[PDB]
């Protein structure tokens, strides 16, 4: 009925793993599941739909596309339509429906969903390896191929009783987002953004431009790409917008190749890679510059700070590279290299070191100032993050501002109790978008402080200095 309970539903499904392994073990199969049920239902729906014989019945689509599948006046004219409308086709015996009947007939042969698997990823380099990092054969599902096939049958048929395409509508989405997130609360590196940051951070970068159509979004570790996806929520012209990202780590890239076409994101508007955004610099192909730039880098990371960098345009500029052991302002710069000096708007979200410490650091924050690149600096809420308590802070930055000054919001005091958690609401996001929006001095809240006030601060940041 809701993303909630759909959530909760899928969720759930998972039970008969959470019994044989934790979550980072089971994480794959019951994401790639959900995702390759997704691409199923959504082809059958399609198929029945388009063939004027619409039914809800995914057992009757079933039969509807096998029959339009052996009929040689429609096999190719069918495939050519499924083709151009999703890229992909499925053999009607490899749709998770089928197999889920094969399930219940008591004939379900593991082989045949890893065939399926091959079947969307063989359909177009779109879906090339994406269901690399589910092992249907590992013993974690079973010692033997019966407890194997078993294991992996419960799982297939709690979820075939849950509804995907064709009603979740955009409710999959969401839903899908709370199986991220709720993964996520199970290291220290790239932490998931929390959706109320997500959406405040989102919010600021399309503002007055919600009815841009080919709004360009970049997020240069946008991980699962949960945060990139909250433009489908903010901007008017979702369909349109056009998002780049880029992930390190392979698994974690295949999830947010996942989520992005569970979102609905049209193949045409995804450029997605998948290497080190440290190393060597993407994109470098036209256009290289974007409207918004979003971005959550790993945390406590570190990096090459090869005396190479100085010759790279996006860190040259600014005296000295960030220290080997705080990749935090290398990230940063990144991502102020590729916004647009045209109206680009960035924000990301770090610890506040970068607005206090010395040396390298204080050096590549004062250029920064000099040029106006830093618009606002927001103050989180200490332990909103899952995998640490730390306060954040969130940096607006913006090219050839006319004004130097700085907008500090103090909204560490903005949330709510939680289950061992902090939690930011509605109208917390809302306060803070305000003061944003005016940049105006708010008792104990905000401050405006000019580029003197800065310098007498010797560039200096952190927030206690700006806001009572």
């Amino acid at each position: 009925q809701t993303s909630q309970s759909l959530y909760q539903a899928l969720w759930n499904s998972a039970d008969v793993l959470r019994s044989k392994m934790d979550a980072n073990d089971y994480k794959s199969y019951l994401l790639g599941m959900v995702f390759y049920k997704y691409l199923s239902d959504k082809m059958l729906f399609f198929v029945a739909e388009t063939m004027e014989e619409e039914t809800e019945s995914l057992d009757e689509a079933l039969a509807v596309y096998r029959k339009y599948y052996e009929d040689e006046e429609t096999h190719e004219d069918l495939l050519a339509v499924i083709t151009d409308e999703m890229s992909y086709a499925i053999h009607p015996d490899l749709t998770f429906t089928a197999l889920v009947e094969r399930v219940n007939d008591g004939s379900f042969q593991l082989e045949d969903l890893a065939q399926g698997f091959r079947d969307i990823e063989q359909s177009d380099e779109l879906y090339e390896n994406l269901f690399e990092d589910i092992d249907l054969y590992s013993k974690k599902l079973g010692a033997t191929p019966q407890k194997q096939n078993q294991t992996v049958a419960a799982v297939m048929k709690e979820l075939a009783v849950l509804d995907v395409a064709g009603h979740a509508g955009d409710m999959l989405g969401d839903a899908y987002e709370y199986l991220i997130g709720q993964f996520a609360t199970d290291k220290a590196g790239e932490f998931y953004t929390p959706q109320p940051v997500a959406k405040l951070m989102t919010q600021i970068a399309f503002l007055g431009r919600e009815d841009k159509q080919g709004f360009t979004l970049y997020d240069a570790t946008m991980g699962s790409g949960s945060l990139l996806l909250n433009a489908k929520r903010y901007s008017r012209q979702p369909q349109t917008v056009v998002y780049f990202g880029q992930e390190l780590n392979t698994s974690t890239y295949n999830l947010a190749r996942m989520n992005m076409i569970l979102h609905g994101v049209p193949i045409e508007n995804q450029f997605l890679h998948n290497a080190d955004t440290l190393d060597e610099d993407w994109p470098t192909q036209e256009p290289t510059n974007f409207d918004g730039v979003l971005m959550n880098p790993p945390y406590s990371a570190k990096w090459s700070a090869s005396s190479g960098f100085m010759d790279d345009p996006r860190f040259s500029p600014f005296g000295k590279l960030a220290p080997k052991s705080k990749a935090d302002f290398a990230f940063l710069l990144h991502g102020y290299y590729h916004l647009k000096q045209d109206n680009g708007v960035m924000a990301i979200v770090l610890p506040h070191g970068v607005l206090f410490r010395g040396n390298a650091e204080g050096t590549i924050r004062k250029a920064l100032l000099e040029e106006g690149a830093i618009d606002t600096v927001i103050g989180l809420p200490a332990n909103i993050f899952f995998n640490t308590s730390i306060p954040t802070t969130v940096i607006i930055l913006k090219k050839n501002r006319t004004n130097r000054d700085v907008y500090f919001i103090d909204a560490s005091k903005e949330f709510d109790k939680g289950k061992n958690q902090n939690i930011m609401t509605d109208a917390h996001i809302e306060k803070i978008l305000n003061a944003y929006k005016s940049r105006e001095d708010i008792d104990k809240f905000a401050h405006l402080a000019s580029f003197e006030e800065i310098v007498e601060n010797d560039y200096n940041l952190n927030i206690p200095r700006y806001v009572d």
